[PDB]
């Protein structure tokens, strides 16, 4: 269970571009403190892991941790059983983890002077945005208010510093220089799935729709839906009767298409309600969100796709949250990961 | 060999501290876009990745990246060859590799705002310092001038693009709060040795005077020298006759006394003069570093401890950098540690 055999393991960087300052370096010169002259910055590279076992069967895996995380999420629960990384590993497959530009070793890109400015060049915004404990812990559906749990739980209770410490901010690199790294990565490996979270869900499908190489796609509670451009479907707002879900990703119709040929599985964890909640905000997010991404399956499915929408409740698992892959019942959950490789033949060479 | 047997591995975040926001949370109201009220951040803290042979022997050992630096360089170095995690594992040890809190997976405290603060506490300065390509090539004497090399060199060439990837900036978190989580995690692991790199290398002399834990250092290419309190000796400026080196830290001779008590080897590469060097800044900011550990070296011995320099080059290893564990013979690096551990007893139960 804990043991794990690698026939290699390591990581690389990929991806990113280079920006520079003015002027000309001069060695004779004290080089510290660090200044822009004659500056080459490498920005918006992305850091890589990867595991393989012995003998590997079936494509390798790309896990892609979801908003403000890192490659963490797939090593370890908070409370320190085994990630999807060691799981799939054992299940003899490749495992890719990354961190993504703009997160954990994914470059930050910053300079000298205020955050992000490269002198009159903006890379990225000097003002941040970060979640709350508070706000994390209603998004991630642990209960419905801070401090509090649903019945049904399975998240690893008494780790909170643990699973909170894991979580931090995002400078505002485009979601076109995230993508585009992953892309580079996916040209690299060779045929692969991505396996993705909240904030990548909308990110990997844009690489499939890029990558030829990605031949299947499990998300665990994305959080933006894509459509075809101009076919956003009637989505209702939030109880509250001011908020909407994040506006629908909008792509060419040909690009859509690209969805329709490979099989993609939408995961959905516990207490996601069924009927407005005015009193909690993020659980009626969530009730819309996952409206909208059935809407979004169903375009896919009728452009001739295999797209699948999975609520764990349905295949008998109870409390999860929005991170199913490190809940105390994660094995299950790998486990239902490796029917749905297996049915496609994804666990096959 | 690529292969690597682990009785376990994984990962953890330890340390920190929390700060709040003003006011109150109503999980009712919008969460996003996120707000500072109601909230409580997770600061400082640190990653953690361990693996661990089957059957160790002899200590854990924790490997310490230098400035601006994760545990990536540990890993693999920047053609895809094993790290010193891989060589160690395969050497019997249980091997930890840490992001420090700043750097990495470790936590960049921002929240909502200017970057680093918190309505109008500065938690880390908004203006940002990182060195350039060109001044970390020169940084790590890759050779003297920014595209050259030395003859000699042992870098990886052709990975140029790869290494310089993995550099970033740190925000302004305090040396203490860094010492701290380490402390922490050397409380929470036993007895240990550490292995550190250049900005780390005070950081761990730091950590030894505080954790008895701590029953070896091996210091790559430290960066700033220690010496007790008052009796820093004189050391020269540069050969510019305007420059100095880092300013030495100076600690109470009662914690400095404990450097003392544990074998303590620094380990510098090639390529640093042994005479004046005015045209090129970092190679004669090396000349005096080494010469002013060498005094710290002496101090420690004075006191009864076992405090030794090793120039790779006597051992027979000719044109290593700044980072010896990456370079192109990081094989033969590693064995001249497995003797260091060897020698003192740290690879055996
Ligand atoms: C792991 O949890 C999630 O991934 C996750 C899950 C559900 C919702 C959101 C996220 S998030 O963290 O990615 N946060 C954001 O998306 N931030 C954000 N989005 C918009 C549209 C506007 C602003 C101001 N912030
Ligand atoms: C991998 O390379 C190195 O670690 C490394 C190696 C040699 C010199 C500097 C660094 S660095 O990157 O840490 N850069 C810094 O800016 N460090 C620093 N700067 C000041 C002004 C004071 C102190 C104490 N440290």
């Amino acid at each position: 269970k804990r043991k794990v055999v690698l026939a290699e393991q390591g990581s690389f960087y990929i991806g990113g571009r280079t920006v520079t300052g003015p002027g000309k370096f001069d060695p004779s010169k004290p080089v510290i403190p660090y200044s822009n002259e004659g500056a080459t910055f490498y920005i918006n590279q992305m850091y890589v892991n990867f595991q393989a076992p012995v003998r590997p069967r079936g494509l390798p895996l790309v896990f892609w941790h979801g908003g403000g995380l890192t490659g963490h999420i797939w090593e370890s629960t908070p409370d320190g059983r085994p990630g999807f990384q060691t799981l799939f590993v054992q299940d003899r497959h490749t495992v890719y983890t990354i961190d993504q530009p703009g997160r954990g070793r994914g470059n930050i890109p910053t300079f000298n002077g205020p955050f992000g400015q490269l002198e009159e060049e903006s890379i990225v915004n000097t003002v941040t945005g970060n979640s709350s404990k508070e706000g994390a812990w209603v998004r991630d559906r642990l209960g419905p208010a801070p401090g509090q749990f649903f019945e049904n739980s399975q998240f690893p209770r008494g780790y909170e510093d643990n699973y909170f410490k894991e979580m931090g901010f995002s400078p505002s690199i485009s979601s076109d220089e995230i993508v585009d790294a992953v892309v580079k990565l996916v040209t690299h490996i060779g045929p692969c799935v991505l396996v993705t979270h909240a904030a990548s869900g909308v990110l990997g499908m844009r690489v499939a729709t890029h990558a030829k190489n990605v031949r299947g796609i499990v998300a665990y509670e994305p959080a933006t839906s894509i459509f075809p451009k101009g076919k956003v479907p009637e989505i209702p707002p939030l109880a509250d009767k001011k908020s909407q879900i994040f506006p629908p990703f909008e792509i060419q119709e040909s690009y859509f298409k690209k969805l329709a040929k490979i099989p993609i599985q939408f995961v959905f964890g516990d207490n996601i309600p069924k009927n407005p909640k005015s009193a909690y905000w993020f659980l009626d997010w969530w009730r819309v969100t996952r409206y909208a991404h059935s809407l979004s399956l169903e375009a896919i499915n009728k452009l001739g796709g295999q797209a699948s929408l999975l609520d764990l409740p349905t295949a008998g698992l109870r409390g999860n949250t929005a991170f199913p892959f490190t809940d105390r019942n994660n094995v299950q959950v790998a486990s239902l990961l490796s029917d749905f490789l297996g049915k496609h033949g994804l666990d096959q060479n």
